[PDB]
């Protein structure tokens, strides 16, 4: 009775009307939860997308609209019940043709060769929760990634107030008619196809290395196979990375996450720490692809180490908050060429300049990890090592301060102003920020940062905590020194 | 996997109101069917527990339902439908207090003990169907079994006039509503009390044996480990029983209906065991005019084992639900049926549980052997030695649909043959011996020998039982005189 009552508590749980935290909370993620909690029932997905093929047509989508799932549980009912309200409202909508799993990245490029050929722009709906076992369900508009805070703003709006109504606004068809309306669409054939200018597949097949790709059970088994038996990928499909460690008998492994927009890399001397491999990632792009004046995208709580990659090879870098929604613009216009977080997420442009995929792409991460190999005669771990020693080596940590339901408020409210110390575990302060350096947006909480070391502090937007995150360049017993400081501090502005 | 996909439609897919094949099929079996072919779905489920709500005052149903459902996926959502409409009818619905799953005899025990003590009777809705692929519903009266032809009739009209009328009168509350009003109700407790007034748990506790039990995944899990909890039985809970570092292993299917028995020497054949429980019964029981009963496809090793003893035979067409007016009221104290499925008497003659009980019969494998000093294999070959060794065979011939309904029409005057397989034709019947209702089908019966052909329910298929104590080669010939006689009858 897990997986059952799970499905049937989809249909059978709805939200209560009175508790706004039950209600759809569609935030940078799309909006999550569990039918287990009545967060995400039948009533959230009927509502979201009844909301979507309204403003739809004010977001600026007319064309088709890229339906797509993970392997998650829920994501099944999901996909019904939205595929039969869209259909329902007259849109186009296309789903996959092979298998009936679509990762996060297939969208998104999806969506972006049909807009860059079309005039009634498309746009796409993701049925994924990201992971533990809930559901999800994301929007990414014409941009092909996931959608601004104006956008889901709107949503969330009318979908609580369909809710409130009782869903009597809704329209929705019988999935056996919708079912027949959809159309099917060869994800990975595109994928396949277009990739290849974004990564050097011939430098890889012709490698002579022995790369392993483990879907992990995530939505990215078939495209994986296809790019091995098109393009005659030394590569293994053998079904983050969590325990792909199992057999580091490979050059090097793949692993992706369900709906595959994260990545995991695993050599024969382990699983890599995310940081570590953006960090190397970062300097074999940077190294090898000529993108006139494009930035290094990162958030502000992703590794100072890519900060250093980006300065001794001459490129910017630009800050934002989370949120890998605060770099789609950037790639869509291509003065990002890199955009990645700390949460093992990240994309990059196609040779051209042009973007490849504007959301997070694990696929795409995965094949650059073979083709760093392929063309750099070393693995990633070993090029992250030689970055750490000529650039410095980034020692990170993070840990959660229970507070109390008043203090988690006063904490929202706290600025740069209120928190100025001198100094950071021996250093001289060189910044306080309240604001993203890169766009000036508010970031939610601060970040205060050293020559060698730095840390933030944000509001959980779920539960009565203080999220502090830390870095530091000067070793384990230094980055304690700054959490102390970093967790003292927060008490003094919370008290 | 294909499971999310098994409930979703469950819930997204509708039957064809143009189409009586995807309509409500209460049979004896009660309404089965899959939502991977819109046969078993929300509307199926929503339409026949409105029905049942509406019906039982009719049917002398004024006390409690019991509510039960199997490890079957589509069961859990089918429960949810099932409690939500039986809510709102105010309809005191007792569930499972103990685990999720509850075996359809449990719940046969707690209907009939709740009618033993009370005015107001109560009944009883399982939901459970067959492969993993589908689910059923099927409803229980104040008789504790299998409920007769009238009321399932009745449940099937007014189910499919709700369907037909897009299920307009269907009322219900919200899951989490009736889940509040929900009675929890400790099945198992009931059974493991109980269950000593039908078999002598003392002797197995002292057998020095050691037995097996493999709920196979099933519902029946926790009533048997609180059985050898509650009792010191000898019992280890762990078909593919097949793996006898035991005296004597059981299996149950998903509802706990069947049983299915297992000794060093294999898994016994059901008929077989049927045939030893039935002589170690009655050679131990003291069931002053209790009646033998069986269905007419069911191994006739049983009645010359019952003729061995004395005792009367009760012959019925194929379904449980024939036996349980007599085991509800006394006159026969064993009621059998070749698909693994049986029941008996308490020692004093009382019901113990008017619907197939697999741990029953189970627990009574293990008595059989510790009582008697021999395996129920080993009875069952002294049996066969001393009053003949049966040889069964089943068979199934697709038939045109036309066939199919020529078949349907069939009688005991198109199958009239004087000999089979070189013996005298003793008689042939398209009618049960016991009561008197007609067998669907006709059944041909020799003095070492008899076939029985009848239309399958589901498919245009016609179905041949033969069985003959004189052999294989015998037995082949019983087959093939029935095959070539069915196929002359349906030209």
């Amino acid at each position: 009775m897990e997986i059952t009552r799970l499905l049937t508590l989809y249909y059978e749980a709805t939200p209560d009307p009175q508790n706004p935290l039950e209600g759809v909370r569609f935030g940078t993620s799309g909006h999550r939860g569990s039918s287990l909690k009545a967060t995400f029932t039948e009533a959230h997905v009927l509502a979201i997308a009844q909301a979507i093929a309204e403003l739809r047509p004010s977001f600026g989508a007319t064309g088709p609209l890229f339906l797509a799932k993970d392997t998650h549980a829920l994501s099944e009912p999901a996909w019904a019940t939205a595929l039969s309200v869209f259909a329902a409202h007259g849109i186009e909508v296309r789903v996959e043709a092979d298998g009936d799993y679509t990762p996060t990245p297939l969208v998104s490029l999806a969506i972006l060769e049909h807009n860059a050929h079309h005039e009634a722009k498309a746009d796409g709906v993701l049925l994924t929760p990201s992971p533990p076992e809930d559901g999800g369900f994301k929007y990414n508009p014409p941009t092909g990634g996931p959608a601004n805070a104006r956008i889901t703003r709107a949503i969330e709006e009318r979908a609580n107030a369909l809710l409130q109504e009782g869903l009597k606004g809704v329209k929705r068809l019988p999935l056996r008619e919708a079912l027949a309306r959809a159309k099917p669409f060869d994800y990975a054939g595109l994928y396949v196809e277009k990739v290849a200018e974004a990564v050097d597949l011939e430098a890889i097949r012709a490698s002579g290395l022995r790369i392993g790709v483990d879907p992990l059970g995530g939505a990215s088994l078939r495209v994986w196979e296809r790019l091995a038996e098109s393009h005659g990928l030394p590569l293994e499909v053998v079904n983050m990375a969590g325990l792909l460690a199992l057999k580091d008998r490979f050059d090097l492994a793949i692993g992706n996450d369900p709906d595959a927009d994260r990545h995991g890399i695993v050599t024969p001397r382990g699983l890599m720490n995310p940081n570590h491999y953006l960090a190397a990632a970062l300097h074999h792009l940077y190294t090898t692809r000529s993108w006139p004046g494009a930035k290094v995208g990162k958030t502000a709580v992703t590794s100072a180490l890519l900060d250093r990659v980006a300065q001794a090879l001459g490129r910017e870098v630009y800050e934002t908050p989370v949120g890998f929604k605060h770099f789609v613009a950037g790639l869509l216009e291509g003065w990002l060429g890199f955009a990645g977080e700390e949460s093992a997420g990240a994309s990059f442009l196609r040779f051209d300049g042009r973007p490849f995929s504007t959301d997070k792409d694990g696929i795409l991460m995965g094949l650059l990890a073979a083709e760093l190999m392929a063309k750099r005669g070393q693995a990633p771990d070993a090029l992250y090592e030689a970055l750490a020693e000529k650039l410095g080596r980034p020692y990170y940590a993070r840990k959660d301060l229970p507070v109390s339901p008043e203090a988690k408020a006063r904490l929202a409210r706290l600025s740069a102003k209120e928190v100025h110390p001198s100094t950071l575990a021996g250093e001289p302060v060189l910044q306080v920020l309240d604001r993203a350096t890169g766009n000036g947006e508010p970031l939610g909480g601060i970040k205060v940062v050293a020559a060698n070391a730095w840390f933030a502090v944000r509001p959980s937007g779920t539960e009565d905590v203080a999220k502090v995150y830390a870095e530091s360049f000067l070793g384990e017993a230094h980055l304690e020194r700054v959490l102390e400081e970093a967790t003292a501090l927060l008490h003094k502005a919370l008290a």
